[PDB]
């Protein structure tokens, strides 16, 4: 019977010390402190705002088996509450996975979160008096609800899709045009190895140094590549005056040199696939979560002579407030970036 | 029930002390014109006006057994300035520690910040012109309960973690630089080649100006002065001279181990100032919390008994915070406690 009471009270401590933590680590270290991290921060002070506003007087509610007892300002108040908190979050989501493009040319990280906290405000403001006392409301609305979940769930749902979509084709491109000079310089050392006149090992010297500056696509990965590009350079000048038994020793010691910042770049290549994962599984967090609860807040709402399960709609909104304290575990267990505790 | 009328009379009267008292204390000193008590100048205007507004009739109908014979209309003039000078007070707790959060985590934007705490402050007071003298109202007594305790008391104690957190990591950042400094000229002591010099040194002059972030000014002058040792011995030692580069490391060494002396007394000195929000925020929490908490539970449980002794109770631990407020903020933090 009151298995809501123990499972209430242990999702809104754990919500409560949950989000909290996301806050206090950001706004104190500085080496942390990023856009992308301040979107982290405004994501889990909303979340930390739903755990007062919401969780409590739903959980109330639901002791008393979902039948409201005070008045309908109150109720509405507290609905319209829930569904900006909710709003915000999914677009704090949205602007979370948008600054997650490094390929554009600190930057105006306001007007991402400003206008998140705005639309879900105006979409979830026009309460219209409680539907303008409709009348024997006794103790949701429609063509407001279908609003409340198409802007604040379907669309987006279609904006996390596009979002790791093109997450994944451009750093498919990008990992292409690597992989062009990966095979590119490995031949070229090849044919320096076994070539047999004097424009041979000038040509792949030449290709060699024509991949040197595709990678330039994005601290110690300067420093780095300062010091092969003149050994590249010893190596084209020798190859040039009919040097090709001293270009042989001046391609083993490049290889010998390259293959030392090899093992330090597939470390950041691994960085960012790693990155991407914990994008991926934030995002697929929030659908496992919030899909069955607006699927049933859609459906049931749309499909009267439909069996809408009300133990299905108690467990679906308990699953979309687990999501609540499931992205900050996200950042917590799943990834390890977040050192700070 | 003689002894009622006897506490109640001894706390208004130690209400007006300790407001008075930091009046005075900051119309009699002109040192206390900064930040930290910038804000107590509204702490001690809400508490002065609760103890003159409130207090007295407060007392009228505490000893009158609550009957109240005033008429319902000046009773709610009454509530509302109760609800605002409680509502300033909580308000302006919470803006000393967002003041002591930003002074830890960065010059007069805080005019805006107690303009709008007073005008929330009279914003939560203004349903009672549409609202016995208890709060008669079951949707307001709820809202004017979570927006004015419930909010404010975990966004300080978030902003207090968050300044513990902040101060762990400049010292943790200080500390650091202060073996990477140790490490750096145990290396120059036995430095062999030159280009090992150079590179050592570069790395002692980054530490040194990572480190960089009436008294804070003479700490940084320890800070250029260092830095423009290491300039010295760096041109010294780039001039491919060895012996200079020790030269000038030994005084930079003694500059080194002589400023740690400052940098743990500015520690030890932030402790403490710190200290004093721990308990001034504790002790708001610890008289502010069950008169809402029964507040928000009486509205929350209708049919659910609650004796009106509880109501006096939490009443007179409410006013206790109003009242110990000032007396926590003369006993704390140097200013007060050793003028006195
Ligand atoms: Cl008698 C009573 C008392 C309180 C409540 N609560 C209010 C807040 N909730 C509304 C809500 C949660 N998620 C949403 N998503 C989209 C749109 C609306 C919502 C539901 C739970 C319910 C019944
Ligand atoms: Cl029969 C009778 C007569 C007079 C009173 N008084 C009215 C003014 N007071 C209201 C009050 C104290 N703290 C608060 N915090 C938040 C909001 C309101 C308040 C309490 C004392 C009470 C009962």
């Amino acid at each position: 019977g009151a298995a809501a009471l123990v499972g209430g009270v242990l999702l809104i401590g754990l919500v409560l010390a949950g989000n909290s933590l996301v806050c206090v680590s950001v706004a104190s270290e500085r080496t942390l402190q990023t856009p992308t991290n301040y979107f982290i921060v405004s994501l889990a002070a909303a979340d930390l705002l739903l755990a007062v506003l919401v969780l409590p007087l739903f959980v109330y509610s639901e002791v008393q088996g979902g039948v409201w007892l005070l008045s309908p300002r109150l109720c509405d108040t507290l609905m319209a509450m829930d569904v900006m908190l909710c709003t915000a979050s999914i677009w704090n989501l949205c602007a979370i996975s948008v600054d997650r493009f490094v390929a554009v040319t600190g930057q105006c990280q306001l007007l991402l979160i400003a206008a998140t906290w705005l639309l879900s405000a105006a979409v979830a403001s026009p309460v219209v008096c409680g539907l303008n006392d409709v009348p024997g409301r006794d103790p949701e609305n429609r063509d407001y609800v279908v609003y409340s979940s198409v802007c604040s769930f379907f669309l987006p749902c279609i904006l996390m899709l596009l979002l790791y979509w093109a997450t994944f084709r451009g750093l498919r491109r990008w990992e292409a045009d690597l992989e062009d000079n990966w095979e590119t310089l490995n031949d070229n050392l090849k044919v320096i190895e076994k070539a047999d006149n004097a424009a041979q090992v000038k040509d792949a010297l030449t290709k060699m140094r024509a991949a040197a500056l595709d990678a330039q696509k994005a601290k110690d990965f300067r420093h780095g590549f300062d010091i092969l590009v003149g050994q590249i350079d010893d190596a084209l000048k020798l190859a040039n005056e009919g040097k090709v038994k001293e270009a042989q020793a001046a391609a083993e010691q490049l290889k010998t040199t390259r293959n030392a910042y090899i093992q330090k770049y597939l470390k950041i290549t691994g960085r960012e696939r790693k990155a991407m994962r914990v994008l991926a599984v934030v995002v697929g967090a929030f659908l496992v979560c919030w899909t069955p609860f607006f699927v049933v807040h859609i459906t049931r709402a749309l499909c009267p002579a439909c069996f809408v399960s009300p133990r299905l709609v108690s467990a679906v909104t308990w699953l979309g407030y687990v999501n609540s304290a499931l992205n900050p575990i996200i950042y917590t267990i799943f990834n390890a970036e977040f050192r700070s505790v």
